[PDB]
């Protein structure tokens, strides 16, 4: 059983690093495989470092452009280097049984909306779980609720994304049948 | 010379209809079990698929063990030509003797009794009580409505992928006995 | 008067946990004993927890192999641990005056078909009452109606099972008659 | 790597079955072989059934006299049937790299003191680990501390027996170091 974790690439906020490490540790704890974007910086470094420390298998999928920038975790158990971002996202989706979205920026939002669009349209039934203990995404979810009200997003679309505020509820939402 | 008498297969199958496609299938299974030198276990009836599987096994020189509850003996269903006929007081004793005697299970088209035997085996195999093969044989799509419905339970998390993998479904007898055979 | 409730061991769908809780609360409200498979997860945990919450007595019957997996509800008023699945099913039947079947998977279908065969073969005249508010079992009953038409299932067998879409009609059908 | 588990043959306490299953699952998890007394009853049945359920290999070693009494686990991966109790203990010792002692009675105490004396006198350096979450052995250990106080037991003897209150620390103490 494999969970992809989409999360921040830049900041070092203690609460962010702790949350990401808590998820990596809990995935490894269940004996699940971690898929992530293969970076050593910020939340990406935290989730894979914590999974490996708890004996978890880690699969990093990263485009060569970020390898050339020395942003890759060469301690990944498997490092899949892709020529393009579209191949990175395709391999992460294909390898994973479920998706966790932690606080992040444009790169995290790209991964979130890529998975959500495919899940909503019915390409796959894999859980997509947003984990937001402190309201990082409150402004985004409020704005999307506006789109629900003006007919741009359907209730069915809004249902497809599970939002939890703690790691325990996250792993229960991602767990196998 | 090839071993005989080293393996036993239970066959769960219809007690009522006489459709030709059903009796042909059940006779083909009984003949193939006896042809491998395996013992047949079945629900002990002489009617429908139950009568065909046991008649064909005996006609190919195989041993037949029927296990029938008193309630179905009262309905004049008992195959008195069984090599061993075991009459039980209860359904639970019937299913338990069939399971203990058998190394593998074949499920053919049937109704409520067959489905009882199916789900009873499948639950025990999924919970890990035994690793005996459970093989459904469906050449014509008897069970298509059930399998579509079970796929919807898989999609909504009522049945797991692991559970679905524990049940083998084939459309022919040769593949069925390959799935039942000892390693 | 004792009702056994056969229901889902795995999923946490709100419609399912709500149904199970409603059934447990109603059984307790009649002063009836709840018999169940003795687990604290999914519909099984909700039916028994809700019965005890409303002052009802709960008898859990669970095989050792599930106790090993930490699935036993240690707040059962009586917990019966059996060596086998055949003994679990036989004790739940022997203790019970009626059977309720809620949405479930393979374990629930095993309980349903086991009771239905016992019922159809004249072992007992205990009510067997399927409670299906949202059509969980529609695909199964539609397929069975095809078997009735082609002579694989008898009209006597099909009429042995009561099917209702609500808890009030379900307890009406379970009541001493 | 092979761990022998010495444990209760008689009582069915839920908490005992859960601990034994946790041990068997943890041993199988490491890819270690389980050696045990080959019984299907009580903690003995629990440890072997849980190891096999997690894909572990199980080796039961049982004297003919107990096989006569319908006590042998027919689902042992290897069942070694010995003529005598002394041959049973010798084969269990010879096949194993480490020994775990769970709560038990006279048979368990026999296996404990047999392994402990040989360890102490220097016949082998295999870990002997007592796993006692709830103080099953507190009375025995207090009494052995009295024997240490009066010169009947040496400090070297008392140190030879590792006592832990949880399964993670047990497997750490048993691991090839
Ligand atoms: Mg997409
Ligand atoms: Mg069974
Ligand atoms: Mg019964
Ligand atoms: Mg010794």
């Amino acid at each position: 059983w494999t969970v992809a974790v989409y999360c921040a690439a830049s900041p070092t906020h203690a609460e962010l690093l702790e949350l990401a490490a808590e998820v990596g540790a809990a995935i490894a704890g269940r004996g699940w495989t971690l898929v992530w974007g293969g970076g050593h910086v910020s939340a990406m470094g935290a989730v894979a470092s914590a999974a490996r420390a708890c004996g978890g298998w880690t699969v990093g999928v990263i485009p060569k452009m970020l390898v050339y920038r020395e942003l890759a975790d060469h301690d990944a158990d498997e490092l899949i280097v892709t020529d393009t971002m579209w191949e990175r996202k395709q391999i992460m989706e294909d390898r994973s049984d479920a998706f966790i979205v932690l606080p992040g920026g444009v790169g995290t939002l790209d991964e979130l909306f890529d998975a959500w669009t495919d899940g909503y349209l019915g390409t796959h039934d894999k859980p997509i779980v947003m984990v937001d203990p402190w309201g990082h995404f409150d402004g985004l979810r409020a704005w999307l609720n506006g789109l629900l009200d003006t007919g741009y997003v359907s209730p069915t679309a809004m249902e497809r994304l599970v939002v939890v505020d703690n790691v325990k509820d996250a792993l229960r939402a991602c767990a196998p049948s």
